[PDB]
């Protein structure tokens, strides 16, 4: 006689079976998953599949509507975690999955859950109703816990771990608004799933321990605990990244940036080694050949050498030109310490190395203006200190290092650059926009300036953020694997980073973006007290991530 | 055992009757829906038979007084999202249909609904008496689901699929004022309604698919998700909408306007064609021809242009002509590019080129005065900028294009041009009055203007709108089809738009306008996170329909 | 296909009762799923011996009528909610309705009432607003009828004097920042090659429609130069004008086909063009 | 891929009697249809020791054979006409037969019959009437 209050863990609960666990349902899958062979891990006594096993723990707000998706999960074997351990050890997989729903709410609490088993061929998204699917309806105020077993259902024999092809997909979003009738505080309540395989689950095939896949393998291994507090850099400067700040409104880079499907648009393969050109014009003003700049330009589109894309050469930079003319240097930029050189087997020149200021222009040599678009735009390079000498070739070309620094006058207290408005695009890009309370993120570094030498981190004035767009570590890790089909569009992989005193969720959407929850803020979080960093899996959008922070 | 905190998708809960259920009235139902001949689709274990399907959620707030009717449906096979569609391949359905009503309050609530099936015939709105029907008392505090039955009170044999006739109608209103024991902000609950075909449902002769289709027996597929969007333009401007304005004080709408009974009382085809028009007369002030502004004109009612009506050509703004003289560029004027051809030969002349502003006056050789009446008044044309010479023939003619934009004096944007002190209209057109909260709307659109050519939505200089009183798909759906027999008079069709973050509703009158419930609000909706649009089907027009953006 | 060599059934051109046969459903699938159904078989009604009319004359032609009746074993299987994947995603069939090709639907060219069919035998090839079955296009124009609109596209007048002067822009191909689907010509562009014309010369056949120049710095259209401007493609801008079929290496081009007095000669110049379009004819008479 | 670690069989090189395997019908189908057939298994050969030859240099390579028998549960179903077919390429083996050597065939210079081959090393460059196995050459003079 259990109070209902303690739940064993082989206890189900309440079953409630929709429309689609029906018998022959199950006797057409067993005896479809022998062209497999024998079936494997097929014993109803071991402990891996008699108990419930945490899966994924979400929240429910009341400022959820309803109609607003929960928690989604396409059918694998990723969703029990020793299931998830047998499936690198074995080839294919067919059976059902018993869902256990435990809600961490009081008597004195409203509102109502909906879960529906979605068949395999139905697209889901924004337009999908949930509620006019089979479905069960679960109160707030649930004791004991309620189990809704998804079934198999599938146009295939077995699902390969490989090429599963259509899995259903059980949707558990709001039924009806979550009622704290208080106010104040508490305007959340927490619904945690666990996982156990049903009775007609089985594997079928061997294969060796952790082959690789025609499935894109989860991207929970590019990202890991000492990315955020040790070694990886960002994707325009060599810098350690020191924290994040998210930017309202969203932004767009697409020098570095690879999708999370692998391909680029743009130009710049991730790797700081240098920057190159062999055509393009240089000029001086004024009559005298002395302590002159040095004024380089060349048309979009002469990058021969580039195997990647033809409007830019390897390794330039993404920002707009801001114009100066004078002694003063300009605010912000990207100076980088080269030299000219001239074609035709010829060495650089003796005389004439110093920092020159990288960007693209539009109506060289004349009005010089920023432009937003790197197509109908020039690229264009002239220096901010003094040279004596000053070379008029029409072939000519530049030898800068791929790193680079930012210039400015005064030094104090700046600004982050670069800002969103600055950063020029490569065209036809996919802009990173805010959905939800999710706002995009930026991932800031600690760069040297020309104004202080000594940019440490410390005192004596204020340090300035170069603002890079994602890890180079994860462009390495993304870069070379293609997940096209590792998570469904529409959601981001999220994770759980911990501190010292809080935790905060990150996402990674389609477009190779990290969105947080952090609302209308512009504050700069410190990653100092970052401990550890736990994998979740995949949630949809419109969840909002926690900010809890001390 | 079952508790009572989860519910199945089949499980009806607690039957509650009603004195309209009977067993004479189930058995007179199916002895005279026999004349259709055997009943079909009526095996009882299909699944969208046995399964209670979503139909609409709505919101009980403390400030609900007794007797304030919250929820109306009426009985009809669209309630079902499956008797909808089984009803495009039967020419009638005869039969009852249940309602499950899950009220998502905690055990600290109190108060009460009540539910009454209204006998048809019977005027649905305020000052309704639901509580001296024959009803049942639902409690706030009630855990499992209760569903009573709506019987088929008709007068017919059976109820024909296009003109079902007279159906009972089923109202939730507020039996006992809601009540929260503590006081604050979190005053409101909500029931959710779902729907399952009664035991006696049965649809009675079979007829092809290929006959009187979706598109004729109800305007629910007039509005569709995409269009709403970013593929419908509005009847006035060719636009993309964008926007939802309401208009508080009303507007009244004649061109391109079509109601349900498929007729329109302007001068319009549902398209975007040229204005062409034939010996309207021609003329330029003073006697020089250098710089000189042309002016041309005719009078309403002798255009034989059109097979609909003659009062202007076909493609003709309904706007009123603001006057303007010398080099001044008038302000909130439909221009567009035009030209004059003499009639004798078809040819149009080389010069007479320019951005004409087309409308409305009354007075043509004296002074201009805008006006709003079509009888008596003239179609009148007049270009903007200057032009070198200008024709003078009295036979002469106009040709200028569909679309249009904004005159505009500076490059600053301006409010919404087509405002109801200056839309041209015939008479005997109705007029879109606000019934209760309910305010009418027009679906506003980016216009672009001869101040800024390069003015779009988001735009540093300011977005210039444009409304037009229906979407052109609707009322391109209007002008095919009739729909008297599916919306008396006194009655909206309701569409649920939900967006990001909340959800609005909107209603089409008989006489074809749009209503959404603001209230006195003025602000434009966004329209930009619209995920779903889906119709809740014929609503009374003085009930306010919920309106909340977050 | 040799129909003859498979299990099959010979009909009668004689035959009185009607003939039925089952389809059997061959598939490698558990179910077919409503989108994507999978491999199904076919079935074929060919000529197993020639049909003969004893007699000779203008009738020799029968007609057979198929029907069709879902079999015993036919099913379906879950069930769903028909807000998901409606009719217009699972088959193009609702795409050409009886009223779209009437009198309400309108060409991905000219915006005007479907009239006709003009049969094409020599072939064509169409790349703006011509959409596949992939859902994705290789043309520069979304699906409506909006103006074209191009920032910084060079706009010049022949000449010196600036009387009756005839109003020159071009811009090349691959700069036009306008679009998020591809920037060879800005949204609205015809995809019509220039007939080149000088002179009080009118052109023929040839997408004209009413525009306008505007100023980048203020993006307000200039008073006078409006016109009736045929727009086009061409390849060689300052020299000889030339027709041209391919984008790459080309450039879009506008010229007014009516005398406008005076004309802006700004480098970073912007057309504005109407929508919709006429047709540049030498006289009053109709051509192809 | 680590073929090593799946259940395998091993074939020594000096070995007298053949090593048979046996490669079950693991499908996600019920049946392949010959010209789509779907997911199918693949056999692969890798090397789990590699070939040691302790006289030096000459001989330095192994041919294996590969015999092929249908298993008991193999069957084919539903009869269709021979003129279908499915594979078209002329496996591209049927090109270049026995008499093209011995007898008719000729160059791409010359009407003339073929009797010697000629080895050239680092290579030479002809484009004339030299078609890829693509559908597309690089140059004039079609092959007549």
């Amino acid at each position: 006689s259990v109070p209902g209050t303690t739940t064993d863990g082989m206890d189900p609960g309440v079953v409630a079976t929709t429309s689609v666990v029906t018998a022959e349902n199950s006797s057409a899958s067993i005896a479809t998953a022998g062209i497999g062979g024998p079936p494997q891990q097929v014993d109803q006594q071991e402990t891996w599949r008699t108990n419930f096993y945490y899966n994924d723990v979400f929240t429910w707000s009341v400022a959820d509507a309803p109609g607003s998706i929960l928690y989604t999960v396409q059918h694998s074997p990723q969703n029990n975690p020793f299931t998830a351990v047998l499936s690198q050890m074995y080839a294919g997989w067919a059976g059902g999955m018993q869902f256990r729903f435990i809600v961490a709410g009081s008597g004195v609490f409203g509102g109502r859950l909906v879960a529906a088993v979605i068949p395999p061929g139905i697209e889901i998204g924004p337009g999908l109703e949930v509620r006019q699917f089979p479905h069960v309806v679960i109160d707030a105020r649930s004791l004991e816990p309620v189990t809704i077993t998804m079934p198999d259902l599938r146009p295939n024999m077995y699902h390969p771990t490989g090429d599963p092809g259509l899995v259903p997909t059980l949707v558990l979003s709001v039924y009806n608004n979550l009622i704290n009738p208080f106010g104040g505080s508490t305007s959340a309540i927490q619904v945690t799933v666990e996982t156990r395989p049903s009775e007609d689950f089985e594997f079928v095939m061997i294969r060796a321990p952790s082959s690789k896949t025609v499935d894109s393998i989860s991207p929970a291994g590019l990202l890991t605990t000492p990315v955020l507090t040790g070694v990886g850099n960002d994707n325009r400067w060599n810098g350690q990244i020191v924290g994040l700040q998210p930017v309202p409104g969203g932004f767009s880079t697409c020098n570095r940036h690879w999708n999370l499907n692998g391909s680029t648009y743009g130009w710049s393969s991730p790797r700081f080694a240098d920057i190159d050109h062999r055509r393009g014009s240089a000029s001086y003003p004024g009559n005298n050949a002395t302590n002159v700049l040095q004024f380089w330009y060349a048309n979009a589109g002469s990058a021969i050498d580039n195997p990647i894309s033809q409007v830019a050469p390897d390794g330039f930079p993404d920002m707009s030109f801001v114009p100066f003319n004078g002694p003063g240097i300009p605010a912000a930029g990207w100076v980088g310490f080269g030299a000219i050189w001239n074609s035709n087997s010829g060495a650089p020149n003796v005389t004439t190395v110093q920092a020159y200021e990288l960007g693209f222009a539009t109506g060289a040599p004349g009005n010089l203006q920023p432009t937003t678009n790197t197509s109908g735009s020039q690229t264009v390079a002239k220096s901010i200190y003094a040279v004596v000498t000053g070379t008029a070739q029409n072939p000519a070309g530049l030898f800068v290092m791929a790193s680079g620094v930012i210039s400015t006058p005064s030094a104090n207290a700046i600004t982050y650059t670069p800002q969103p408005d600055r950063i020029v695009t490569t065209p036809g890009t996919p802009a990173a926009a805010p959905v939800g309370k999710n706002t995009p993120i930026m991932f800031a570094s600690v760069v040297r300036r020309t104004g202080d030498v000594n940019a440490t981190a410390g005192s004596a004035n204020g340090t300035q953020y170069g603002t890079g767009s994602q890890p180079l570590p994860v462009t390495i890790g993304l870069s070379l694997n293609n997940y096209s089909s590792a998570l469904m569009p529409g959601q981001f992989f999220v994770w759980q980073l911990t501190f010292a005193s809080g935790f905060m969720e990150i996402g990674l959407s389609v477009d190779g973006y990290f969105y947080a929850g952090t609302g209308a803020s512009t504050t700069l979080i410190d990653l100092t007290e970052l401990i550890d960093v736990r994998p979740v899996g995949p949630r949809p959008s419109k969840s909002t991530l926690v900010f809890n922070l001390g």
